[PDB]
Order: C-alpha cells, then sequence, then structure tokens
C-alpha cells in the first residue's frame, strides 16, 4: 500500500491558471490523488459546485476533480479563463483514459 498506483504530470506552462489552481489546491491540503471514478462524476460536480454562481468568460475548475473519489462535496473550486480550464479539463482526460476506474493517480504540477 504506497497511497497512489501510478503518476501523472500536469504541464503548467501549458495551462497556467488550471495548474496554479491544482498547485494552490494541493499545497492546501485537498488531496493530490485522484482515485477515479467516472461513473459519480456528474453528482460530484453537483456538489462541488452547488450554490456558485457562473461567470462570463471563465469556467469554474474543481480540484480534486469530479471523476475522482476525492472530489464532490469540499473540493476547491476556481474561476479559470475558460481557453485554459477546458484545454486543461481535456489533457487530463486524455492522459488518464488508459487507467481503469478505481486506479489511484498522483498529481505532480511540473
Amino acid at each position: 500500500a504506497a497511497r497512489y498506483d501510478d503518476i501523472l504530470y500536469f504541464p503548467a506552462s501549458r495551462y497556467p491558471e488550471t495548474g496554479a489552481h491544482i498547485s494552490d489546491a494541493i499545497k492546501a491540503g485537498h488531496s493530490d490523488v485522484c482515485t477515479i471514478e467516472r461513473s459519480g462524476a456528474d453528482k460530484r460536480r453537483q456538489e462541488s459546485l452547488k450554490g456558485i454562481p457562473t461567470k462570463p468568460g471563465f469556467d469554474r475548475d474543481e480540484w480534486p476533480m469530479a471523476m475522482c473519489e476525492e472530489g464532490g462535496k469540499g473540493a476547491s473550486v476556481r474561476y479559470v479563463s475558460s481557453s485554459d480550464q477546458r484545454g486543461a479539463g481535456s489533457w487530463v482526460g486524455n492522459r488518464l483514459s488508459g487507467f481503469a476506474d478505481g486506479t489511484r493517480i498522483l498529481f505532480i504540477v511540473q
């Protein structure tokens, strides 16, 4: 039992606002590990974003992410410029697709 099964290196200079959120959230004690669980993501996003208004030009970025058991209630949410947020979320999902639900992935912001 290590805290994680494999590791993702997030490319902060490619997606600087989303990388700063993930880094600030991990530095504040939010989990650095994503226990992937895709089926519950819509439920978790309802819980993480409850009561947080939308903002024109920005997306509500979550860390931990909705596709992680660690997401949902208590997640960090930041307004992130939409091009940055959406590019980052697509990058992350693309890189995590090789891992089945239940895999624990440590995120390191590079």
